[PDB]
């Protein structure tokens, strides 16, 4: 069914995420995590302060497609495990900020071919798989997003709800 998911949405913001490489999402499927350069993080920290469920919707660059959603289950901290991520060409460890604990809702792919009648109102109603990274999606938008997702069995969001504060 897709009721217990719309309910963890209802009201929720949505938050676009570009990866630059697909470990970096292996890593945030395993170990659920994330972690962003601090002008995102700071935004992501005040929104999910303010909203009911905060969700973000994961794109590798250049795949064409968005690989899942999640939703944050934490402010960002700092002192917990290290992650290996693998950063750009230049880029140190310490340039992102804190780590995001995230339970994920949705870890199957959607290719960007079937998001082409979804346009994000905060991007110039350009096409929702165009954005930066962070870039904020308007809540109808997000909401008809998560919902194009092929459902993801093996998920339980029984738990989800009962985080939900
Ligand atoms: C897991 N987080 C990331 O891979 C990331 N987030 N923001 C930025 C990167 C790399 C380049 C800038």
């Amino acid at each position: 069914g897709t009721s217990k998911l719309k309910y963890v949405l209802q009201d929720a913001r949505f938050f676009l995420i570009k990866s630059n490489n697909h470990e970096n999402v292996s890593l945030a499927k395993a170990k659920g995590v994330w972690s962003t350069l601090p002008v995102n993080e700071k935004k992501l920290n005040l929104a999910f302060r303010s909203a009911r469920s905060v969700i973000l919707i994961f794109s590798v660059r250049e795949s064409g497609k968005f690989q899942g959603f999640a939703r944050l289950s934490s402010e960002s901290h700092h002192g917990g495990s290290p992650i290996h991520w693998v950063l750009p060409a230049g880029m140190s460890a310490k340039m992102l900020g804190g780590v995001f604990k995230i339970d994920w809702i949705c870890r199957r792919e959607l290719p960007f071919t079937k998001s082409a009648h979804l346009t994000n109102p905060w991007n110039e109603h350009k096409p929702v798989k165009i954005g930066r990274d962070g870039q904020e999606i308007e809540l109808e938008c997000g909401t008809q997003l998560c919902l194009l997702f092929p459902p993801d069995e093996s998920i339980d969001l029984y738990q989800v709800i009962h985080k939900m504060r």
